[PDB]
């Protein structure tokens, strides 16, 4: 028998990393889906107190915010969507909001 493979895209965590981040895996917020005629979009809060946790490459050190996420590594922080929805940088958003869209087609 066998099973197929996917590689990571983006940096993966580490095992101790990977126990800190999903630590706080419940905690996540996943708000309800809205949509327009091209778009679907969702946001997520991750606890404040998650971002302690989370590695220092994730963050735009500049601004604060974490910077654009990959979905193998916004999946791998325990955050957990179906597939195709993408991370977008927002610099006045409070650094534990994240944003995601989608397109219907």
């Amino acid at each position: 028998m066998y099973h197929h493979y996917h590689a990571f895209q983006g940096r993966k965590l580490t095992d101790q990393e990977r126990a800190r981040v999903l630590e706080f895996q419940d905690s996540i917020h996943y708000s309800p889906r809205y949509s327009d005629d091209n778009y679907e979009y969702r946001h997520v809060m991750l606890p404040k107190a998650m971002l302690k946790v989370i590695p220092s490459d994730y963050f735009n050190s500049e601004v604060g915010t974490l910077r654009i996420l990959t979905e193998d590594e916004w999946r791998g922080l325990g955050i957990t969507q179906s597939l195709g929805w993408e991370h977008y940088e927002c610099h006045a958003a409070e650094p534990h909001i994240l944003l995601f869209k989608r397109p219907l087609n």
